[PDB]
DNA sequence: CATCGTACTGTTACGGCTCCATCGATGGAGCCGTAACAGCGATG
């Protein structure tokens, strides 16, 4: 990771640029989730876990919530399942 | 010295698409030259 920042100093401006771990978003993922799902949760984590999450009442709010006998059109839940970031991909299926 | 932050920019291999340069011969018919073949009369 490497921050923007500007040096007036030197009127030198630095672009941000960062690289995303998939097993380390995935276990954190799986704590949020955790979270909400089970209560006798043990979570071992760095002082990131100070740094600014997501709204937990969005995060109630947003969840999907479907039902056989439910009348509903596939391009809505689609159009829901996009609405809370997730991508579509026939290939990569992870 | 370790820790933290809401999917980052620029330059190279590799496969697929497209444009451009560069590169006589064989059989049939007619002709010439050469060889080959066919085709009144008088007397005893």
């Amino acid at each position: 990771y490497q921050p923007e920042a500007y040096i007036p100093a030197t009127d030198t401006y630095i672009e941000k640029d960062s690289s995303i771990n998939d097993e380390i978003d995935k276990l954190r993922h799986s704590a949020t989730a955790a979270l909400f799902e089970r209560r006798d949760v043990i979570i071992v984590a760095s002082v990131s876990c100070i740094y600014g999450l997501g709204d937990p009442e969005d995060y109630t709010d947003l969840m999907l919530s479907l039902r056989p006998g439910m009348i509903k059109d596939r391009d809505e839940i689609i159009r829901k399942l996009v609405d809370i970031q997730y991508e579509r991909n026939e290939i990569d299926f992870k």
